[PDB]
């Protein structure tokens, strides 16, 4: 299955100047342990700004234009995306904006940290329709010495 997986700030804020303002730490543990060994599926922009592949997950780079890269798996289209993950039990879609906007209506899943952090973004996570997903995990945790915010994982499995 298509899942999403994305760390969202106030007002579904997900980047400025891309990058995350925002540091914490039990984000960057939770999105590993959910990614780990599972395909990701990410924009141009998104892959520029990580700088070197995932390790051991297949990396997947979304780009209308050829592939500067040989240690990645580049695609021309969404369906190309998809098909070049083969048959896995689920893949991971890793951003950006518009990467995210075209996968969720193909997505089952979504794996949101809500941040209560108040950021001035440019990119936003998709304006998805509550009634047609299921808050199936949800996991609210206070700020502490590592992370500067509160923050809840949830799941959310499409109806
Ligand atoms: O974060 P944000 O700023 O949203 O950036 P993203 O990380 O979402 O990256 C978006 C980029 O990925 C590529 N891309 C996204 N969707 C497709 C698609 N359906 N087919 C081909 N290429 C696509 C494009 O690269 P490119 O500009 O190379 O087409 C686009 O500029
Ligand atoms: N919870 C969570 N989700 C992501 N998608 C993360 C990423 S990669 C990424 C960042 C923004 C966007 Cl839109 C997509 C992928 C890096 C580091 C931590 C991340 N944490
Ligand atoms: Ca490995
Ligand atoms: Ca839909
Ligand atoms: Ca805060």
């Amino acid at each position: 299955m298509i899942s999403l997986i994305a760390a969202l700030a106030v007002d579904r804020v997900i980047g400025m100047e891309n990058a995350m303002p925002w540091n914490l730490p039990a984000d960057l543990a939770w999105f590993k342990r959910n990614t780990l060994d599972k395909p990701v599926i990410m924009g141009r922009h998104t892959w520029e700004s990580i700088g070197r592949p995932l390790p051991g997950r297949k990396n997947i780079i979304l780009s209308s234009q050829p592939g500067t890269d040989d240690r990645v798996t580049w695609v021309k289209s969404v369906d190309e995306a998809i098909a070049a993950c083969g048959d896995v039990p689920e893949i991971m879609v890793i951003g950006g904006g518009r990467v995210y906007e075209q996968f969720l209506p193909k997505a089952q899943k979504l794996y949101l940290t809500h941040i209560d952090a108040e950021v001035e973004g440019d990119t936003h996570f998709p304006d998805y329709e509550p009634d047609d997903w299921e808050s199936v995990f949800s996991e609210f945790h206070d700020a502490d010495a590592q992370n500067s915010h509160s923050y809840c994982f949830e799941i959310l499995e499409r109806r």
